[PDB]
């Protein structure tokens, strides 16, 4: 059988998203070309991930594509911000590939985004960031970043991830106040996602290649492409 998204219970929200997790990579092995390399295989993943987030598969294709255009590299950045958080002063891109700010400095512009990112990974260790609520975050970019009866839909769907995100704090023992408090805290961390994105793809921009961020057309190719993918 198949599971509308809104009918699913707190538990089997994280069950699903858990589920969806996609793998740890390694790099291929300069620098901004492994990044470059390691993004771009982490980014299949992503379209495999996002078909499994409840209520995205609801959507139309042409709505699939303009989330995922609008929160590709904060998704990316989350999950490298998220396995970053054992790690102080330095970024977790890959267990063969852990960089400190002073690996930043050789390319031009990119101590600037590193230091976000480390600030951030910093953040979710003093909140001590837990797995179950990381999952959340993550779909949540995903359906609100590019938001601007179907835009009812993806806000229902929102509305059961704070639900979910709610459930767990309640179930970890905080109480009523202490639980708005740190969803509050939560939600404004996506604010500085967001604006390291910005900040990213700005970046990204002042570089020489011509085809370095993924167009509409590529996001559509690759959704379009996963149909014909075996399971
Ligand atoms: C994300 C990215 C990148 O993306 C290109 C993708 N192209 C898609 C095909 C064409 F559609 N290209 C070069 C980069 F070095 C980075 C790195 C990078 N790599 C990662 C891998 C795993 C997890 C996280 C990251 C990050 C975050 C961040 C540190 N990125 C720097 C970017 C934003 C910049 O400021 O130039």
């Amino acid at each position: 059988g198949s599971h509308m998204a809104l009918s699913l219970t707190a538990d089997q929200m994280v069950s699903a998203l858990l589920d969806a997790e996609p793998p740890i990579l390694y790099s291929e092995y300069s620098m901004m070309g492994l990044l470059t390399n390691l993004a771009d295989r982490e980014l299949v993943h992503m379209i495999n991930w996002a078909k499994r987030v409840p209520g995205f598969v609801d959507l139309t294709l042409h709505d699939q594509v303009h989330l995922l255009e609008s929160a590709w590299l904060e998704i990316l950045m989350i999950g490298l911000v998220w396995r970053s958080m054992e790690h102080p002063g330095k970024l977790l891109f890959a267990p063969n590939l852990l960089l400190d700010r002073n690996q930043g400095k050789s390319v031009e512009g990119m101590v600037e985004i590193f230091d976000m990112l480390l600030a951030t990974s910093s953040r979710f260790r003093m909140m001590n960031l837990q797995g179950e609520e990381f999952v959340c975050l993550k779909s949540i970019i995903l359906l609100n970043s590019g938001v601007y009866e179907e835009k009812d839909h993806i806000h229902r769907v929102l509305d059961k991830i704070t639900d979910t995100l709610i459930h767990l704090m309640a179930k970890a023992g905080l109480t009523l106040q202490q639980q708005h408090q740190r969803l509050a805290q939560l939600l404004l961390i996506l604010s500085h996602i967001r604006h390291m994105s910005n900040k990213g793809m700005e970046h990204l921009y002042s570089m020489k290649s011509k085809n370095v961020v993924p167009s509409y057309d590529l996001l559509l190719e690759m959704l379009d492409a996963h149909r014909l993918h075996a399971p």
